[PDB]
């Protein structure tokens, strides 16, 4: 990655050249060329080429997939002061949240809305108990109610997340992938619910994207459930839409996933602060967004004093507004496990092959399965500072100047037991347990550095060591490159420099 330059990656749906233009104009202020690109799998090749410190400086794309290049170091903490974050809808910075750390910049926001035809509906229901009447009515005169994809999770989640179901809890600003919310009272009665209509017949089981999207653009159906990826093709269609908040059930919104588009800061780039400069001071602003968005729509955007300009249209407006009230897409890797089991499940549920009980309670046991592992990620991580950390104090107490640096009560009859434990203010926080833990940043070269203090004490002094890692390619086990030991009333002592 050069130095004095970005490098932005974007995908060839969104409005690149419109992004250029912003980037052109950060040129023409300050000097610093701006090359956007949109490469075919961008979003596969980002974390192989950052891990080798190479890639762009920006990455845009849906929030989700950050989750899985944060685990993995790929994307640095950004610092957005607390007057930038007032600046975009609070519910935003939820999305882009891993391990407790801002990882990128909310863009835009999307979820699906209710999409009704004004002349079949022109008052359409704001609860899903009213829909089985409403269709007996439209039946009555050769039309239906509501057509949307049951094929897919995505489409049906709204309605199962009503009355309490969720995929994965988050609470205290991180997800606990064990908890797990398929199987709870909530999903049953909104999956029974949905089953229930198919049964009564105002839904058919068989009933998939196309077959809904083909109902409502020709006017045989009066609602369907879509996202604005679908306005342009009902806008061909002439038939008279409108796009609305979804329906309640049992009093409680729908809640449908809410996918938020990002832009990250590959761990690895030297251009950190250019990269804040550029998002922050041109594209996070109403004439930036507006440059993008003129080329490709961005949808309800997360910066607040352009989504009050945007909700002239109030299709925006329903987008933002199911979005606020909507599931936040989890960043997790046991996602994966999420789709697989829940499709079975509703489709199951919805064909009879099994009772709704018996499909969420097999979707749960399979979801749960795959969250047993995931504690051993953070677990090995965990090891590894320890090993660090057993390695150093090693070093430490077999140095004779340090002993003697630490008046270590050593002589004829034995060497004095030192202590080793962590510090009781630990990134910016109280911790009365003094953990031992490192901090992580990637080299030009995409190669991790860990960076760790804890102290030493023997019964006259106690001082603290400082270390820098780094990872090696040859060994499990990271080399050493930098370590020195701070003993008060003393100089510093470096055990290994530079």
């Amino acid at each position: 990655i050069e130095e004095g330059k970005l490098v932005i990656w974007i995908n060839g749906d969104k409005g690149y050249n419109g992004l250029a233009e912003v980037g052109k104009k950060f040129e023409k202020d300050t000097g610093i060329k701006v090359t956007v690109e949109h490469p075919d799998k961008l979003e596969e090749k980002f974390p192989q080429v950052a891990a080798t410190g190479d890639g762009p400086d920006i990455i845009f794309w849906a929030h989700d997939r950050f989750g899985g290049y944060a685990q993995s170091g790929l994307l640095a903490e950004i610092t957005p002061d607390k007057a930038f974050q007032d600046k975009l809808y609070p519910f935003t910075w939820d999305a882009v949240r891993y391990n407790g750390k801002l990882i990128a910049y909310p863009i835009a926001v999307e979820a699906l809305s209710l999409i009704y035809n004004k002349d079949l509906l022109p008052n359409p229901p704001k609860t899903w108990e009213e829909i089985p009447a409403l269709d007996k009515e439209l039946k009555a005169k050769g039309k239906s109610a509501l057509m949307f994809n049951l094929q897919e999770p995505y489409f049906t989640w709204p309605l199962i997340a009503a009355d309490g179901g969720y995929a994965f809890k988050y609470e205290n600003g991180k997800y606990d992938i064990k908890d797990v919310g398929v199987d709870n009272a909530g999903a049953k009665a909104g999956l029974t619910f949905l089953v229930d209509l198919i049964k009564n017949k105002h839904m058919n089981a068989d009933t998939d994207y196309s077959i809904a999207e083909a109902a409502f653009n020709k006017g045989e159906t009066a609602m369907t459930i879509n996202g604005p990826w679908a306005w342009s093709n009902i806008d061909t269609s002439k038939v008279n839409y409108g796009v609305t908040v979804l329906p309640t059930f049992k009093g409680q919104p729908s809640k449908p996933f809410v996918g938020v588009l990002s832009a990250g800061i590959n761990a690895a780039s030297p251009n950190k602060e250019l990269a804040k400069e550029f998002l922050e001071n041109y594209l996070l602003t109403d004439e930036g967004l507006e440059a993008v968005n003129k080329d490709k729509p961005l949808g309800a955007v997360a910066l607040k004093s352009y989504e009050e300009e945007l909700v002239k249209d109030p299709r925006i407006a329903a987008t933002m507004e199911n979005a606020q009230k909507g599931e936040i897409m989890p960043n997790i890797p046991q996602m994966s496990a999420f789709w697989y089991a829940v499709r079975t499940a509703v489709i199951n549920a919805a064909s009879g092959r099994q009772t709704v009980d018996e499909a969420l309670k097999d979707a749960q046991t399979r979801i749960e399965a795959a969250a047993k592992e995931a504690a051993a990620k953070e677990a090995a991580a965990k090891a590894a500072d320890t090993q660090l950390f057993n390695r150093a104090v090693s070093m430490v107490e077999k140095n004779k100047d340090i002993r003697s640096l630490l008046q270590c009560d050593d002589g004829i009859t034995g060497k004095e037991r030192l202590k080793a434990y962590g510090e009781l203010i630990t990134n910016d926080k109280w911790t009365r347990n003094r953990p031992i833990v490192s901090t992580k940043k990637l080299d030009k070269e995409g190669r991790t550095h860990h960076y760790m203090r804890f102290h030493v004490e023997s019964k006259k002094k106690i001082a603290l060591v400082h270390l820098e890692a780094k990872e090696s390619k040859q060994n499990y086990q990271p080399d050493f490159i930098n370590m020195y030991v701070d003993v008060p009333g003393e100089k510093r002592y470096y055990l290994i420099k530079l």
